[PDB]
């Protein structure tokens, strides 16, 4: 038939280069035939506060009460509010989700930030015996498209901000990988304010055109699962075979698992 | 007598992260601190920004930016008053201490768009000031984090990675960007399976570091006085300074690792 993309945007202004680069995915999508659901977080006036009114049941312990165990039973017995059963749906039916968003604070800004906290909520995007490589989405693939003011140099090794692979591991390997997703390289758009029109206009078909094989793109490296002890004993650390085969090996393994030892060039930026 | 604001983001009363703010409230007071408080949920703060935090004539409604829009509005003097009101008390504050619990290797959303509408341009950042030049480089700043995932988790070889990696967009992005000297981060590893008993020694043993927190060496984080700070140069950092470098084993920080290892645990202990 054909698969699915869930394209989630996060920009108040339809005048924005990101809005433009969300209508440029969708027609790009659309044109070789993919069914395009869009989650616009601003225009969906989306709740980014994690309450008690995300649960519209009988809470276990009142008296105390706990987001994620409470959130857990609302989604088994399913009364959870129905905003976020909603995108839950999107999200199952989906098969790439695409992340539109400016860099704010060296982060996701706060309405997307509060989208993962209430969507991504215990047994529907991770369990515990299920993490990373092993997680509910492993079927599905996700990128991110990013803007900044800041121009590339302030992001290289030697710029004032520092690597940028560090401050894409917390989202591409926290929050992504953990729950399954094949993170593809990064869509970065840097200093955008200070790029002329047609220089824009450039970029956007460059995001067309690489949209068109998306699919077949190679993911980026994480390390397995595999090389851990996944039990509350061994504290889920690296098993000691794998230490030992790592010990003598320049490079880590990634910016997470780096070992003490140096980054893998671009981990978070390239694949392999 | 000095001032000190402590930011908290967590919605319930009964949790540890609440209980861990009355215990640093009154540790300071004890020792004559002046304390104000910003409890986010409590207060039914807003973290989205918006055109309705500008409350004046915008310059351009057509074309609308943030960053631009709300830097007008600060000098002018036209911020909806909830972004004011806090611009005040840090404003104020020698200390800030910032109390929440990990949620997706971050701050809550709700204390990420405090971060968003409180931290506007000219007020807490220019670019001509970034960094160790910043507004805030006479005061201190602190994280006190809580985690579900046990400490081994975050370690070296822990399934999840280097805690200081998750540190680093926070501490320097957010943080030093704006001047503030960042102390040693209170870590608080999987809350939820300690003991009892073992919770009143983790308080007690706040408010004991909180007695002497003035007194701290903060964290290392590369001067800006390494780096050519405009825009012809890229700000990259200065060739005689990579030269100087070029030698050593270890980076300077975490973010400026410059290909090689990162000096251990640069986002956790101080030199
Ligand atoms: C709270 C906050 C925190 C921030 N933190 C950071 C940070 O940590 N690091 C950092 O580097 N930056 C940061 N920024 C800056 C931010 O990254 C930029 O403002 C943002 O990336 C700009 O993207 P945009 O889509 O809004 O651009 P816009 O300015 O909306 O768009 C660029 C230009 O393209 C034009 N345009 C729109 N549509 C089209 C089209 N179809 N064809 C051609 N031209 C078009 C627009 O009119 C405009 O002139 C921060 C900003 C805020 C508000
Ligand atoms: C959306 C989301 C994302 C998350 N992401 C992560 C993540 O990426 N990594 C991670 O590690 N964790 C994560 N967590 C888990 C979260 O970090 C923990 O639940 C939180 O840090 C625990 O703090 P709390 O105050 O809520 O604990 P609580 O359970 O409220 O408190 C802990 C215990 O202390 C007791 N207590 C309360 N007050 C006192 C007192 N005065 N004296 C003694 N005992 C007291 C309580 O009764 C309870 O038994 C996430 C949670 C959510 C909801």
């Amino acid at each position: 038939v054909g698969r699915r993309a869930l394209i989630v945007l996060a920009h108040s202004e339809r005048t924005s280069f990101n809005y433009a680069m969300k209508e440029a995915a969708a027609a790009a999508l659309k044109k070789k035939g993919w069914e395009v659901v869009e989650s616009d977080l601003y225009a969906m006036n989306f709740n980014p506060i994690i309450s008690r009114k995300d649960i519209t049941g009988k809470l276990k312990d009142p008296a105390n009460f706990q987001y994620p165990a409470e959130s857990v039973l609302a989604y088994k017995e399913g009364h959870l509010s129905p905003d976020i059963v909603a995108e839950q749906k999107k999200l199952e039916a989906a098969d790439l989700v695409i992340f539109q968003f400016p860099l704010q604070w060296f982060g996701v800004p706060a309405i997307l930030k509060g989208w993962f906290e209430r969507v991504f909520i215990g047994e529907f995007a991770y369990t515990y015996a299920a993490m990373y490589d092993k997680g509910p989405f492993r079927s599905k693939k996700a990128v991110l498209s990013i803007t900044t003011g800041g121009s590339g140099s302030m992001y290289s090794l030697q710029g004032i901000h520092g690597d940028m692979n560090v401050i894409l591991w917390p989202i591409q390997s926290g929050i992504l990988h953990f729950c399954g997703f094949q993170v593809l390289e990064p869509q970065l758009t840097y200093s955008i304010g200070h790029t002329p029109a047609d220089a824009r206009i450039q970029i956007l078909e460059g995001w067309k055109k690489r949209l068109e094989n998306i699919w077949d793109e190679t993911p980026l490296y994480f390390a397995p699962s595999s090389l851990f002890d996944l039990n509350f004993q061994a504290g889920f650390l690296m098993k000691k075979e794998v230490q030992d085969e790592e010990k003598n090996k320049k490079f880590g393994l990634s910016v997470g698992h780096h070992l003490g030892k140096s980054i893998p060039t671009d981990n978070q930026i390239k694949a392999r």
